């Protein structure tokens, strides 16, 4: 099974030139819980923004160019990225926009964080049709002393 995981503001914004103007440790805890011990596939821009390998996960980076860090696995196409995952129950695709676009048609589950924030961005999660997906889990949280905005975790499974 292939799954996508993302945090989206309104209008599906997931990225901007500068750092996002939110602080959501609860969302990062959620991303951790849902990705540990599974292979994660990311594109090279997302790799550069994370800055290190994510512990406890097989990290697979898509790039057209030769790799620059032997601690992770570098692949040059989508088919190679899936092959590099091996025989696992669930592959986690962690972005960014160009990567989500290519993997959406293959995905059976979406793990989405919807954030109550309006921001101008340059990168969006792909458009998806709510009726093509079943909402199996949803939980809303208010902002608090640690988290700057309200947010809702949702898991969707493809109909
Ligand atoms: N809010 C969230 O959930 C979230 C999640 C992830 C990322 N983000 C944000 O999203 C932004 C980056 O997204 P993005 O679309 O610019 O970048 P991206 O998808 O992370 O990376 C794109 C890069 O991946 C490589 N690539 C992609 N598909 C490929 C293919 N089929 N074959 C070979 N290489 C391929 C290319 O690397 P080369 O250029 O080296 O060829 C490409 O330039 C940042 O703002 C980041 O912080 C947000
Ligand atoms: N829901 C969700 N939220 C995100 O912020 C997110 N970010 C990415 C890409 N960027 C990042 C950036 C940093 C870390 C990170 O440092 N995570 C650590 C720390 C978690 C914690 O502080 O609890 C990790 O071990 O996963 C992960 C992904 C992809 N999917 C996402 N999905």
């Amino acid at each position: 099974m292939i799954s996508l995981i993302a945090a989206l503001a309104v209008d599906r914004v997931i990225g901007m030139e500068n750092a996002m103007p939110w602080n959501l440790p609860a969302d990062l805890a959620w991303f951790k819980r849902n990705t540990l011990n599974k292979p994660v596939i990311m594109g090279r821009h997302t790799w550069e923004s994370i800055g290190r390998p994510l512990p406890g996960r097989k990290n697979i980076i898509l790039s057209s160019q030769p790799g620059t860090d032997d601690r992770v696995t570098w692949v040059k196409s989508v088919d190679e990225a899936i092959a590099a995952c091996g025989d696992v129950p669930e592959i986690m695709v962690i972005g960014g926009g160009r990567v989500y676009e290519q993997f959406l048609p293959k995905a059976q589950k979406l793990y989405l964080t919807h954030i109550d924030a309006e921001v101008e961005g340059d990168t969006h999660f792909p458009d998806y049709e709510p009726d093509d997906w079943e909402s199996v889990f949803s939980e809303f949280h208010d902002a608090d002393a640690q988290n700057s905005h309200s947010y809702c975790f949702e898991i969707l499974e493809r109909r």
